[PDB]
């Protein structure tokens, strides 16, 4: 079918990027092409400090107890199973694990629990024995399979090549050089590059993150044409208008 658009929605400030005002941006989204809603307040990266259950819960639950109610799939990025538990009653149907269950195990059975859907990012401290995408191939694969096993299908498992973590520009480069390899595993490839750092050296210039989003849509085109299903971008429209396109001219020459 069409590529799903996955919007950011960021609760909390961001260096690339009220409730009464987040609903007014969700409604903008899917104006714009948005498919999914991944509403995170967490951050994996070395570069930050890890805030309570407590607190992210105050700060998601108010933005997606509004959100639940309309025509539009949720996601919900986070780690702990507290959290994704607490949306998953509330209705939400992704869960955004940028630690693939590596954090919490128990996000497995959560999930599998409410027949919803889950997203494996690959992430890590950089350090690995084996090349980056052998390393990722291999902890990926082991994590799809412990959420089949908990009872979710091959078709709810996201796979995130997780750019921007535990990886280098050229080790990102060597990912995004083989996303056919990551898309032969058979289950649908999400893929979040969304104003990051490699988008910088696409350009090979400095800039600031929203002159990024044309470097953002290249990507979006190049992933689809390797097979990925869904992309999470910052720029809904964008991204939406031209994977439309893609999904058109890959559908016009797989019909004809
Ligand atoms: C500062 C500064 N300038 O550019 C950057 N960009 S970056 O280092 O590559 C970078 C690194 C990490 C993030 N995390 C943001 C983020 C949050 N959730 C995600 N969920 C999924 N499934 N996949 C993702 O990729 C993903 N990324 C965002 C940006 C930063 C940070």
């Amino acid at each position: 079918t069409k590529t799903k658009i996955m919007g950011i929605l960021n609760v909390t400030p961001d260096s690339l990027s009220n409730v009464e005002s987040a609903v007014t941006r969700v409604k903008a989204m899917m104006d714009e092409g948005a498919d999914i809603i991944d509403v995170g307040g967490v951050s994996t990266r070395p570069g930050h400090e890890m805030i309570t259950v407590e607190e992210e819960l105050n700060r998601v639950l108010p933005v997606v107890e509004a959100i639940v109610g309309f025509d539009v799939k949720i996601s919900v990025d986070t780690f702990r199973s507290e959290v994704a538990e607490a949306c998953l009653k509330l209705g939400v149907d992704i869960i955004n694990d940028q630690w693939a269950g590596l954090y919490d195990h128990r996000m497995f059975q959560v999930v599998a629990k409410y027949d919803a859907e889950i997203v494996l990012m690959h992430n890590g401290n950089g350090n690995r024995d084996e090349p980056v995408v052998e390393e990722m191939l291999t902890s990926l694969l082991a994590q799809a399979h412990q959420a089949k096993i908990a009872g979710i299908p091959s078709n709810k498992i996201w796979l995130d090549p997780g750019i921007g973590f535990a990886k280098t520009r050229n080790e990102e480069a060597e990912v995004m050089a083989r996303l056919d390899e990551l898309v032969a595993t058979e289950y649908p490839v999400l893929l979040a590059t969304s104003r990051k750092r490699f988008t910088k050296k696409m350009m090979g210039y400095d800039t600031t993150p929203v002159e990024r989003d044309e470097v953002t849509a290249a990507t979006t085109a190049y992933g689809i044409m390797k097979g990925v299903r869904a992309v999470r971008v910052h720029n809904v429209e964008l991204n939406a208008k031209l994977a439309k396109g893609i999904d058109f001219l890959k559908e016009n020459e797989n019909a004809r």
